[PDB]
């Protein structure tokens, strides 16, 4: 008996969605921007539309262009 102990530990503290405080996976729907973070491509769509920057960093992410959102 048990149960477990432990944790599936194992890794990741390296590429982690900071909007759904989540991990993602190798080949996951993600999206880079320009400051230098990495996150699902759905929640940074609704960080981006929410304000266009990285959230954490401030530093904006509307990479030239030129329209409008
Ligand atoms: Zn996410
Ligand atoms: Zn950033």
């Amino acid at each position: 008996m048990k149960q477990d102990g432990e944790e599936g530990t194992e890794e990741d503290t390296e590429e982690k969605c900071t909007i759904c405080l989540s991990i993602l996976e190798e080949g996951e729907d993600v999206r880079r921007l320009p400051c230098m973070h990495l996150f699902h491509q759905v929640c940074v769509d609704q960080a981006l539309i929410t304000n266009k920057k990285c959230p954490i960093c401030r530093v904006d992410i509307e990479a030239q262009l030129p329209s409008e959102s």
